[PDB]
């Protein structure tokens, strides 16, 4: 009945920590689980976790009843700069149920319809940007997709243009946010983080954390003695009222609030944009599929709302983008009380899981022999895709509350991609996956030939 669950190498009293000490994380652990199966331990000095990749196991672990979100050590380091904001929270501390409710009917399809002006501002300067492209210059694709999602949340979410698209170095903010989170992540492999070596990434660190929350700070309060009513994130953060406290956020709440979306809009979107275009150029007859939609549906110079909505071959086209490559890939759960999962493994409070994402959405009882296959339609029926077997926005109630507003905008996006240019896989690229706080293709590179049809 009970059986002990297998474990990678260990190296004495770091146990397995010096697995992490690459700069591939994610993909070394969907190594090890293609090695070891369905769950194993993973141990490092004071810390143990178990990875789950089978949807066998996971469909119990996303019991709300018997787990609750997790903060991974990842997840604790970037609470450094990102608070008790709604990603770095736990589910019991105040500031997460109240930032929720408040900010809930800020995320959701309705409120999509209030941002799609501004998406659409930003993914027409993603074409203009294309359509000036030089004969045989080429796209740098995660580089143009991170440029248009920063810029997506900066305007739709706090009515501030990065102007990315006018730059080849970023806005002084996304300088500090980027080599935070690149920190943040590396301190995960130190074995020792107290060597002397680490010093100036220490200084270099809180030098960061206070361009942010500085920069920050001045638009919250600017907007404050603004009076300005847009409807945008900021906004609705000063005005809205928790209706189960009855509490406003306060100015450092709103503070990691924004850092919080900055980060979300940086690493997430862009990341999927770019795996879906890889996907596109890798398998012609879906690019023609969807193409042929976007053509169908986006028959004016600016998609619409609900144009949008009917791109619908172009969301299943996002989803298994999703599936192969989640772009967060993991997230981490404990357990609320003494459990055993599948019958096997006897869990007691506290103890810790890790759900690795791309491994699960490679469980070839759910999806098949094809599974490693480009395949859209396996969408088309989300009453056939069994329980938890697709977790790429997390789960339950602390699941991606800005699952909407990312699909809207990498719907919209490249759909109006498909419709203005054809591609080209000139290199044929190989797939080379870098690892931040997210996944992203590294060095993805196309030919767009412009169909020549005016914005
Ligand atoms: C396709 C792009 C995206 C993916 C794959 C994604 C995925 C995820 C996942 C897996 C989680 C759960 C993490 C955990 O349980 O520890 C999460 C949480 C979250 N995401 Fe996203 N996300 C995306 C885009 C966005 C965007 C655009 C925003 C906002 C601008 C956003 C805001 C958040 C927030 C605030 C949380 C924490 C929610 C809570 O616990 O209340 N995400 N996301
Ligand atoms: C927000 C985007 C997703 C971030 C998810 C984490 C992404 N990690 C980045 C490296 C791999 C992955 C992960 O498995 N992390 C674990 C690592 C860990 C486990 C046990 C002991 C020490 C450290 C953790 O952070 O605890
Ligand atoms: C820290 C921000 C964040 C945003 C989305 C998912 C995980 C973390």
């Amino acid at each position: 009945t009970i059986k002990e669950m297998p474990q990678p190498k260990t190296f004495g009293e770091l146990k397995n920590l010096p697995l992490l000490n690459t700069d591939k994380p994610v993909q070394a652990l969907m190594k090890i689980a293609d090695e070891l199966g369905e769950i194993f331990k993973f141990e490092a000095p004071g810390r143990v976790t178990r990875y789950l990749s089978s949807q066998r196991l996971i469909k119990e672990a996303c019991d709300e009843s018997r787990f609750d979100k997790n903060l991974s050590q990842a997840l604790k380091f970037v609470r450094d700069f990102a608070g008790d904001g709604l990603a770095t929270s736990w589910t019991h501390e105040k500031n997460w149920k109240k930032a929720h409710n408040i900010l809930l009917p800020s995320f959701s399809q309705q409120a999509m319809k209030g941002y799609h002006a501004m998406m659409v501002d930003i993914a027409v300067q993603l074409v203009q940007k294309w359509e000036r492209l030089n004969a045989d210059e080429h796209i740098e694709v995660p580089e143009d997709m991170t440029r248009l999602t920063l810029d997506t949340i900066g305007l739709c979410g706090f009515n501030y243009r990065f102007n990315s698209f006018y730059r080849d170095q970023p806005h002084p903010f996304i300088t500090s946010m980027v080599r935070a989170l690149d920190e943040a992540m590396n301190k995960l492999q130190r074995a020792n983080p107290d060597d002397p070596a680490y010093d100036e990434n220490k200084r270099q660190f809180q030098e960061d954390i206070k361009v942010m929350n500085d920069l920050v700070d001045k638009i919250i309060a600017d907007r404050k003695a603004s009076g300005e009513q847009s409807d945008d994130l900021l906004t609705h953060m000063l005005n809205g009222k928790d209706p189960e406290t009855g509490e406003p956020l306060d100015d450092e709440n709103i503070r990691y609030q924004i850092i919080t979306f900055l980060i979300a809009g940086h690493e997430t979107t862009s990341g999927l944009l770019s795996f879906a275009l890889y996907f596109l150029v890798k398998n012609p007859h879906v690019l023609q599929k969807a193409a042929e939609e976007a053509a169908r549906v986006l028959v004016d110079p600016v998609p619409s709302y609900k144009q949008v909505k009917q791109l619908k071959y172009v969301g299943m086209v996002l989803n298994e983008a999703l599936r192969l490559w989640p772009t967060a890939p993991a997230f981490s759960l404990y357990a609320k009380e003494d459990t055993v999962l599948g019958g096997e493994y006897p869990l007691e409070k506290g103890d810790e899981l890790m759900v690795l994402i791309p491994q699960l959405h490679r469980d070839k009882t759910i999806w098949g022999d094809d599974v490693e296959e480009f395949r859209p339609e396996r969408f088309e029926n989300p009453s056939a895709i069994p329980q938890h077997a697709f977790k790429p926005h997390g789960n339950g109630q602390r699941a991606c509350i800005g699952q909407q507003f990312a699909l809207h905008e990498a719907t919209l996006v490249l759909g109006m991609m498909l419709k203005h240019f054809d591609f080209e896989d000139h290199t044929n690229y190989e797939l080379d996956i870098k690892e931040t706080l997210t996944l992203k293709p590294e060095g993805f590179v196309v030919k767009a030939k412009s169909k020549k049809i005016p914005l």
